């Protein structure tokens, strides 16, 4: 069975980019044959894994469109995870969708062909709410919210929650929200730990753990980071493997 997660939040940032990658390569040291999907044009997690989006022949671009098969876009990536990868083309994507019923599921369609050659997709969503983000939380069976705790802005969480509500309504019944994902979390004081108690009060969203700590990127190594978005991979791998609620940060 394949698992789906989207990885998103509108506010610019926050780590998406970064918590796709690592937790993309955790799951890869665990055995899983794990698949990418950048949805940003400007095509951070493509640069971040080592290609030029610039000089990609086709993209994701060209499949949502459904003028290329997804296998042919694929890229490869030194860790072993596969890639579906993005350039700037991918911001005319809306202009086309729109001219076409079902723009909302075209990611899902591209994703359907290749079922049962990953185990686990990972969909990394630009800072927005339009029509790429739609076709992510769409085509994904869970999603979290990397969630920054640098600061107590936070004002966008409840936009973010009326779009899951709507996803949820119209096209994509089982979509599951598992939580925030910490990130930027500072060591330094409290004020990490208060914002994300201030989020947990404030909306109905759960806030997970552990955080990734302030130290886009890829986390692989031994550092604190690192460490913690293996820790985050494994209770992923637990809950899709055994039904394992997610832990949370605060319950
Ligand atoms: N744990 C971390 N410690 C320090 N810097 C980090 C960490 N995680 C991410 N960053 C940096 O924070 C910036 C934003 O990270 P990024 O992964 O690009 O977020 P994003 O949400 O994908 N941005 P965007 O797609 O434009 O909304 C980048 O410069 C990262 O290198
Ligand atoms: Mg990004």
């Amino acid at each position: 069975v394949t698992r789906v997660l989207a990885v998103a939040n509108q506010k610019g940032g926050v780590a998406k980019t970064t918590t796709v990658a690592s937790i993309g390569a955790a799951l890869t040291e665990q055995g899983r044959r794990v698949l990418l999907v950048d949805l940003d044009p400007q095509g951070c997690l493509t640069f971040s894994l080592g290609h030029d989006p610039d000089k990609l022949p086709v993209s994701v671009h060209e499949v949502l469109l459904g003028d290329v098969e997804p296998s042919a876009a694929l890229v490869r990536t030194d860790e072993g995870m596969t890639l579906l990868p993005a350039n700037i083309d991918l911001a005319g994507a809306e202009a086309m969708l729109l001219m076409r019923a079902g723009r909302e599921y075209a990611l899902k369609r591209a994703l359907a062909k290749l079922d049962g050659d990953f185990d686990v997709v990972i969909i990394d969503c630009p800072p927005s709410l339009g029509v790429l983000t739609l076709n992510g939380l769409t085509a994904a069976h869970d999603v979290i919210v990397p969630l920054q705790c640098e600061t107590l802005a936070h004002r966008g969480v409840g936009q973010f929650l009326r779009t899951i509500s709507d996803v949820q309504q119209i096209t994509n019944p089982d979509l599951k929200l598992l939580g925030a994902l910490p990130t930027l979390y500072d060591s330094r004081t409290t004020h990490s730990r208060d914002v994300l108690l201030d989020v947990a009060d404030r909306y109905e969203l759960p806030v997970l753990a552990p955080p990734i700590p302030r130290t886009s990127v890829l986390a692989g190594r031994k550092s604190k980071g690192a460490i913690a978005y293996r820790e985050f991979a494994d209770a992923l791998l637990r809950h899709w493997k055994s039904g394992r609620k997610m832990p949370t940060f605060t319950p």
